[PDB]
């Protein structure tokens, strides 16, 4: 079945993903004495891994390895309710086994807070839903702007241009609310963490930007 | 109408633009103690986030993004004076509300200049508008060389081209000048600081350069 | 013969992308007083070494140089055994030649460990394969995806996609086992060094990897 | 006349390349108290510098911007003795313009070296010449490999390819010899300083490793 591919492919973009991008936000200096943060390297293992899972399952499964990709693409009728309930199940999945093999492999004095997005202690919940909203709403445009089979103009790699989308977010927002995107990347860690602080905000935020991406996109810019 | 759609688009891509790009200059270290400026992760931002959003709207506005782009299409006859003052009008009024919500959602003791573009101290005025003259004419001579359609040779991503040339324009001149290449992103954040030094050479500096660039390239070189 | 230029093709490959990447981990600092490590520049270095190389010889010899690579593609029966073993000789012969002609241009005071890869003294040579295990599959996933000829999708540089797979196995992987993902990467500097710490791991990890990936592939998504 | 747009493309596009990039080296630190070297700001503004000039002047002049890569033009008879005495001269003067103008414009106080390369004090002019050969070697089999019309394989940018092939070039070999790859790009600095310091090695080491490349794709892979 086809289906099950594309659904077993998004679990494993999501574990591939996840693993990597979170294991790139240990800080080897620990939690006593942490060294200084890298946000370029952040940034592009974040953006770079979601161009290479998009590379690797783009023609599997759509390659959505997002919650709140596949939310827009339920609310554009782009994607089956059915089939979206699974995706979103093994995206949620898919990141709590990644986020807890990082947790397996990573030296206890290490781990930290294993990538968990947090809101900055001097944000408002409220604007980091904003930033969350905002950042996954030109990731979720630049999404359908790529794909959009109407287009003739669509040049060079695709992957990367919303791997790059999701770098952008990052080089912004990391130090505003860890610049999630991605409900089921910051589901996984809040899991093995039982870390659970404003996390709603990276349901919210990003689902409703996403749909507004979605929506203006299809509706308003390029019907 | 396509000509609105238009207007809008350069509107939001304008406001996504400057609100993460200028997103990436905030110190966290604070006005009283700075920590290191990283001249990569700004750079990559501002180039990274022009990709995105040529990515996103060069179909539907051929995303400019840019009152200095737009002057050299004026001035190459590329399209109407009437279209160019919407597109100024949008490019300049998105800035300021990207800028503007940066402010607001940015804690107060790390806003400092708010990515306003200065000349540097120990730069004269007339170096800093060269500077900007010769950062923007690669940029403008970037994007009408990626965009001819007399060519037949040109490979891979147009968006990603112009992208990294406004990188270049950053790892070279963020020191200088703070490499605005683009009157309307100094614009954004000059309006909701207040902060007007040296203000007009980011609007002479880089129109000069863009002119020049686009009349070399459409009546010189290619023809 | 064909052949023949193909294995002189893996060989040079493989010394310049080591002789390079090697090249960028040298701590210029010295062993008794290290500068702090630049994880980008060595992520950077690799995943670009690697996308230049596939770029020059992916259509001489099909641009393993890896062993780890080239044991994929026996067992999916895409190489014949003959080839595999000249190939594996080339890619361990030039690993050894570029590791040396970088310890011969190198100041004995900052050499250090020549870039070996090793596994971080916090954790076990188990978590260390585990660790070289994913990080070459999704490398090796990211080469059969990329280059599946049934596919119409594909789009941008396939080197370049390549190259960014070995970046953020780098981004995540560099402080816990090096990120080899490539015996022969390993095994060069090794023989010149005479360090031979966990070396095993490094050839087990990233060839049942690389197996996984390329069985994975060919067998289960995309028959 | 075509060949003469082509000798203008070559002289502006090393002024802007060489004005940038060495630009990108200026330590704001100044020569008293110097501030960490951040190579891979260096290493990524020469690599996307010269993959911006050859999108901006490939179809022009085939966008050499490189004595080196000229003179294994002229060895594989790709472009006549004639074509490539102008060429090489637009190059040399381009480049001591371009850093004339960056010393202009440029403090006093942070002007430092205004981007020489020079081999480091560790290292034989010897070795220096050998990593210079190397570096350059693969820069321009990159070149030809890239641009080989019998290729059908070739994937997404060839600017691009080339482009990170001088970031590689950079990322292993800045701290050996400056990295230069480019006898122009080292001759304009020069000049402007009267810095002379081995000066030899960056004419006869790009060339001998261009003309091997050249050679060697031409003659032995690819014929
Ligand atoms: C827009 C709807 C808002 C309703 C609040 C969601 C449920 C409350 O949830 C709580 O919210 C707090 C404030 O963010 C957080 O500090 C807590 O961690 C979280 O558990
Ligand atoms: C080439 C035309 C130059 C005319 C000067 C423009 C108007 C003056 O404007 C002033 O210029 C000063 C010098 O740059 C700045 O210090 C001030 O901030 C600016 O308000
Ligand atoms: C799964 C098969 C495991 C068999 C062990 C391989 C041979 C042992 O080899 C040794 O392994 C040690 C532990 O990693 C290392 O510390 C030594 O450096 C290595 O020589
Ligand atoms: C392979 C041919 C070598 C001949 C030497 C070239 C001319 C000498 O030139 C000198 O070389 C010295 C050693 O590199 C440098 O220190 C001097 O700066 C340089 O002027």
């Amino acid at each position: 079945q086809a289906f099950w591919k594309a659904v077993t492919a998004e679990f494993l973009a999501m574990l591939i993903f996840v693993l990597l991008s979170l294991g790139s936000t240990i800080n080897w200096g620990g939690t006593e004495k942490p060294l200084p943060v890298d946000m370029v390297l952040i940034s592009l293992c974040f953006g770079l891994s979601i161009a290479t899972m998009v590379q690797c399952f783009g023609h599997i499964s759509g390659g959505h390895i997002n919650p709140a990709v596949t939310v827009a693409m339920v609310c554009t009728r782009k994607i089956s309710i059915a089939k979206s309930v699974f995706y979103i199940a093994a995206q949620c999945l898919g990141a709590i086994i990644g986020a807890g093999i990082l947790y397996l492999v990573t030296p206890p004095s290490v781990v930290g807070g294993l990538g968990v997005t947090m809101v900055h202690g001097n944000l408002t919940a409220g604007h980091g839903l904003l930033v969350e909203l905002i950042i996954t709403f030109q990731l979720v445009f630049t999404i359908f702007a790529s794909c959009d089979s109407k287009r003739t103009d669509v040049t060079g790699s695709i992957a990367l241009a919303i791997g790059f989308s999701v770098a952008i977010g990052h080089l912004f927002a990391i130090n505003y609310t860890g610049a999630s995107m991605n409900p089921a990347r910051s589901f996984g860690p809040a899991v093995i963490m039982g870390n659970w602080e404003n996390h709603w905000i990276y349901w919210v935020g990003p689902i409703i930007g996403a749909v507004l991406a979605g929506g203006l996109y299809e509706y308003v810019f390029c019907p």
